[PDB]
């Protein structure tokens, strides 16, 4: 509660900024092709990532470009990370999530830029995309979006504003959404009614990702025991899911959140499972894999209807 004073203050800052946009005091810029924004009130986690890729796959008959912010990316300036699947920089220069999204989306372009509009402009010149997806774009009101998709998990609904809680914005800001996606339905189911189009999102275990980021069956470990490891401190997350997946684990290792694997040294002939975020650093090594999940969205056909209305 030491943090509540900043919380009450932070609320007035955000509300003031939001009031300026609401009332048209600040410029909202428009790119000349459709833009879909995906974001949340709280910080975006694996949920937003899973949904961004799910969404880009619904749009597989369009030239798609993801506009990411580039958190933990050296400096600034617009950067093309991936051209329709082909990575143009290392994960160092681009950050893990845009790199990971790039690796998981073989036909999608990825551009990292703090100013999303300037990113869109570069993409338009060099990539000629037909639709943009704003990764983590709900707060970036300076760029117009034709479809504003807000992800909400159960925990959000009873959270509080930074720094006392995790909300980047008050719950009332939901009004800005054109569509709601209720996430983590596999773990923490809930029902929310706003009168806006709403879609329950489940994630389910699909297959394995090898070190080239291709899907492989998990059947390979039908009669094998596995070593596993993680860095971020998500190993309890990883530990639980592995436990929840009933996978034979021989041994289990832990590393700092940031771990770069400049000196990771695995054993020839053993099999490893790690997180996609860590797998990034371990390309080159076979026998190292990540768990792959797929999104199942209720009323999928409605979402698709909403999406394609932006193309008129
Ligand atoms: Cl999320």
């Amino acid at each position: 509660s030491s943090l509540l004073p900043f919380s009450y203050l932070y609320e007035k800052i955000i509300n003031f900024r939001n009031t300026l946009y609401d009332k048209g005091f600040l410029k909202i810029k428009k790119l000349p092709v459709p833009v879909i924004s995906v974001g949340n009130l709280s910080v975006g986690g694996s949920g937003k990532t899973s949904f961004v890729m799910y969404l880009a796959d619904l749009l597989k008959d369009k030239r798609v470009c993801i506009l990411s912010r580039g958190y933990k990316r050296k400096s600034k300036g617009t950067l093309i990370v991936s051209e329709y699947g082909n990575l143009k920089v290392s994960w160092e220069e681009a950050g893990d999530e845009p790199y990971l999204m790039a690796k998981l989306l073989p036909h999608v372009s990825v551009v990292a830029s703090e100013d999303r509009y300037k990113g869109g402009l570069l993409a338009l010149e060099k990539l000629s995309p037909e639709v943009f997806i704003l990764d983590d774009g709900f707060q970036h009101r300076k760029l117009h979006r034709d479809l504003n998709i807000l992800l909400l998990k159960k925990k959000d609904l009873k959270d509080r504003l930074l720094p006392a809680g995790n909300l980047r914005e008050p719950l009332k800001e939901i009004r800005r959404a054109d569509a709601l996606v209720l996430t983590y339905q596999e773990v923490e189911p809930f029902e929310f009614f706003t009168g806006k189009p709403t879609f329950k999102m489940f994630r389910e275990f699909c297959c394995l990702l090898n070190s080239d980021f291709e899907e492989v069956p998990f059947d390979i470990l039908k009669e094998r025991e596995v070593i596993a490891f993680s860095g971020l401190g998500d190993n309890g997350q990883f530990r639980k899911v592995l436990k929840n997946l009933g996978i034979k684990v021989k041994e289990f290792m832990s590393f700092p959140d940031h771990y770069d694997y400049s000196d990771f040294t695995p054993e020839e002939g053993e099999i490893y499972l790690t997180t996609p975020k860590d797998l990034i650093k371990l390309q080159g090594y076979e026998n190292v894999f990540a768990l792959n999940f797929k999104v199942k969205l209720e009323r999928e056909e409605k979402l698709k209807k909403l999406i394609y209305r932006i193309f008129y």
